[PDB]
């Protein structure tokens, strides 16, 4: 399961745009995934970093994450192709605790 934290998080993403029947427009997507983001701590949060969604983040990620989703791309590809920048963002895994 490589890339899974990754490819989880932005399938509950896709999934609450549908439920919420918001426009898969690139604005709406990006301002979208910030706020989904929002509230995130630790893995979660590195991740929202590496999609170019929190405020320390490069918007030149932000737009590589969600123009494809103005496609639907699935989630896995796209963290295939931020795979190729960090690839820290395939390896993540939540605490063992």
């Amino acid at each position: 399961a490589d890339c899974e934290v990754c490819k989880e998080f932005l399938n509950r993403f896709y999934k609450s745009l549908i439920d919420r029947g918001v426009n898969f427009s690139l604005d709406t997507i990006e301002k979208e995934l910030i706020s989904f983001c929002l509230d995130t701590k630790g893995k979660e949060n590195r991740l929202c970093y590496y999609l170019g969604a929190t405020k320390d983040a490069a918007t030149k990620i932000l737009s590589e994450v969600t123009r494809p989703m103005s496609v639907h791309m699935p989630a896995m590809k796209i963290c295939e192709k931020l795979k190729k920048l960090d690839s820290q963002i395939c390896e993540l895994k939540y605490e063992k605790t």
